[PDB]
């Protein structure tokens, strides 16, 4: 059903720069280049979304994982986005993220950042 | 590093399974079953990892995505696991989760569940 | 520092209601109505803050619990807010949420809802 | 129904140690010594619970808030306890956490981890 509406270029609050395609069997593929977090240049995403969402005004469940490896760096860290896809006017897609870093034992209680990534189709 | 840790049949706390194959080059793809949460049988995931991790004792970050929708139900959600893999004698992968199910905007407040998880080559 | 900046009526993108007084000895005490959520009326909160914050241009740390139990309705539930008071021009409490509902061993896994408020002075 | 169930001293997985009393109105009053994150001797904690919890054999709902500000130290932060009281046997605590560091607007993305502890009666 928004397989075009997700498809393409998508910015958030913080200038990242979110590039997916939405497969017709529930895919995410793309790259993702964040604005913060000592990242550099594209990485890849890969992720599901709901391909057959409710046909009742409800958003479109999705979401995508990046780890935060390329040619350029290594933060030894990956980020989860979960959320939903909302059409229309002003089409969002509101998430939530959890960013683990590989850690020690000992440090495994800091290991995880949790924030929340507004998406829209213009910057 | 981890490709063969990685690669293999998980089993979490809830008695959920996770089959995953992790690509050289930081994929992750497999299918996972829930015991919990009216799902029933495999649903498609994929995710990342972080394919050349920290040589330093630290876990390997990673994450994945189930969008709840196979040929048997569609749940209107989707999955986000964040953690690290810690290999040896009893490996582990450790995660915290996000679960986004499609709303309205006005339920959107109480689109998102979290939770943790932890994965064990033994159910 | 921020005792006055802090003390007063906010504000959430939901309605809600948030009064609160900052005690000179980090304290948090007042009441919180949720616009959302089968909520009725006023509940009482507690919290803390760090009443000697960085003088770095940093945010001010804070959080605060309500337990959804007052006269009118139990949820059987308590939502837990972390975030920061930024100071200045349009003074904000960024925050995220931990909703936790009590729930039998077999449901515990979605025990708990997560969210982001942003408060402001002005609805 | 649970004040005295909670009332007393818990210990975490990792070390911390969790003196609380739970008074007849819902408060919870005392004080929070963890094991990690440069953390020294005992802060003070607030919180709230269920005070007229379901019989139906729920948890009990309840969280509180430890701003990292004692005469020792000072973290610039406050973590979040959002979780159940579980009876019984082997009575537990089951939580997730939110600590958010006061950052600048420019670090605020990385303010908050999020993690879990489960508490016990005892070590």
């Amino acid at each position: 059903r928004d397989q075009a509406g997700i498809t393409g270029t998508w910015y958030n609050q913080l200038g990242s720069t979110f590039i997916v395609t939405a497969g017709a069997d529930g895919a995410l593929t793309g790259t993702y280049e964040s604005a913060v977090g000592n990242a550099e240049s594209r990485y890849v995403l890969t992720g599901r979304y709901d391909s057959a969402p409710a046909t009742d005004g409800s958003g479109t469940a999705l979401g995508w994982t990046v780890a935060w490896k390329n040619n350029y760096r290594n933060a030894h860290s990956a980020t989860t986005w979960s959320g939903q896809y909302v059409g229309g006017a002003e089409a969002r897609i509101n998430t939530q993220w959890l960013l683990t870093r590989g850690t020690t034992e000992a440090n495994a209680w800091k290991s995880t950042l949790v924030g929340h990534d507004t998406f829209t189709k213009v910057k």
